[PDB]
C-alpha cells in the first residue's frame, strides 16, 4: 500500500510497483510505459498536473484487471495497452488516449460477463479510434468530442451515457444498451441499430429525425 | 328521384340520368360509360349482381362531385373517369378499377380543402395504379391487396385505414396521416415517411421492424 505520496518525473521500473496498491497519490510527468500493471489498484490518484498540463505515460502497459477508481487520468497515454478486464470507474479522463489498446477478445464468446468495465467517467475528447469495446460495461460515461471512428461498441452497455453529436455512422452499435442516452442526430436510415435497446421515451426523437410527426 | 328500380343490361344515355338522384336501385350489367354523372347522387344502390358476378361499366364518366353512399360498387370499372370532388362513403368496392382516373389536380394548390372524399369503403383488391390521390380524405378504408403502384397519396388523410401488407415503397406517402393504421412490414430504411403523422403507440412496431428492442 502506497499512500499519499508525490512522484515527480519518475520513470517507474517493474519492481517499484509489483502488485502494488496506490491511494491518494500524485504522479506528475511519470512514465509507467511497458510495465506489467495487471491487478494494480489506484484510488483517488492524480496522473495529470493541472497547472503545468503534464500528463503520465502508460503506453504498452499490461492493464489487464487493473483498477482505477476516482482518478484524474486527464491526457494519459494508454495507447497499445492490454485492457481486458480493465476497470475504470468515476475517473476524470478528458483526452485519454487508447489508440491501439486491446479491450475485447477478437474471439468474442457471448455471455453476461463483461470484457471490461469503464463506468461513470468523463471521456470527453478521448481517442478510442479503432478500438474493440465489445461486450463491455460502458454506462454513465461522458463522450463529447471523443474519437470513436471505426470503433465497435457491439454488445456493450452504454446506458446513461452522454454522447453529444457523435459520428454515429462510423461506430458499430449493434446489440448496445442505449437506454437513458441522448442520441442527437442519430439517423435510422444511415445507422444499423439491430439488437439495440431503447426506452419508449427515446422513440420520438429518432422518428422525428427522419421527418415523422408524432402525436400522443 | 328514381327509387327502388331494377335495371338489367341497360346501356344508359345522358337524358336517362341528367342531374338525377337514385335511391335503392339495382343495376345489373349496366353501361354508364362516357356519360356526365357530375353531381349525380346514388344512395343504397347495387351495381354488382352477387349470383352472376355481373358488374357495371363507368369508363370515362365525369364523376366530378358525384356521391355514392352505401352502394355496392364491387368490380365496377371506373377507369379513365374524372373524379375531382367525388364522394364515396361506406361503399362495398372490392376490386373497383380506377386506373387512369383523375382525382387531385396537378395544379395542387395546398390547403385544408380535400380534392375528393373516399371514406369507410372496402377497397380490397382495388386498382388505383397511377392515381393522384393527393390532398384527399381517404380515411377508414380497407385496402388489402389493392394495387397502389405508382400512385401518390401525398398529403392525404388515411387514418383508421386497414392496409394489410402493401408494397409501401411504390406509393408516395409523404405528408399522409397514417394515425390508427396497422402498418405491417413498413420499413423506415426503405420508405420515405417525410411529414407523415403517427401516434405514439405506432412507434414500437416501426422500430422493431429494423431490429430495435423497445422497453418501458
Amino acid at each position: 500500500m502506497i499512500k499519499d505520496k508525490c512522484f515527480e518525473g519518475v520513470r517507474f521500473e517493474q519492481q517499484d510497483l509489483e502488485g502494488e496498491q496506490f491511494q491518494g497519490c500524485r504522479f506528475i510527468g511519470c512514465n509507467f510505459s511497458w510495465l506489467d500493471l495487471a491487478e494494480c489498484r489506484f484510488v483517488d490518484c492524480s496522473f495529470y498536473d493541472r497547472e503545468s498540463e503534464q500528463s503520465c505515460l502508460l503506453q504498452g502497459c499490461d492493464l489487464r484487471e487493473a483498477s482505477f477508481l476516482r482518478c484524474d487520468l486527464t491526457m494519459a497515454d494508454c495507447s497499445r495497452s492490454q485492457c481486458l478486464g480493465l476497470e475504470l470507474r468515476d475517473c476524470q479522463a478528458l483526452g485519454i488516449n487508447f489508440s491501439r489498446a486491446s479491450f475485447a477478445n477478437q474471439i468474442t464468446v457471448k455471455s453476461y460477463f463483461c470484457e471490461a468495465h469503464l463506468t461513470g467517467n468523463n471521456f470527453s475528447y478521448a481517442n478510442f479510434e479503432g478500438c474493440l469495446l465489445e461486450q463491455c460495461e460502458l454506462s454513465g460515461n461522458r463522450w463529447q468530442g471523443a474519437n470513436l471512428f471505426g470503433a465497435s461498441l457491439a454488445g456493450s452497455d452504454l446506458s446513461g451515457s452522454e454522447f453529444g453529436q457523435i459520428d454515429w455512422a462510423s461506430v458499430n452499435l449493434q446489440g448496445c444498451d442505449l437506454r437513458q442516452c441522448d442520441l442527437p442526430g442519430l439517423d435510422l436510415r444511415r445507422v444499423n441499430l439491430d439488437g439495440v435497446q431503447i426506452n419508449e421515451d427515446q422513440q420520438q426523437a429518432l422518428l422525428e429525425q427522419i421527418g415523422l410527426i408524432v402525436f400522443p
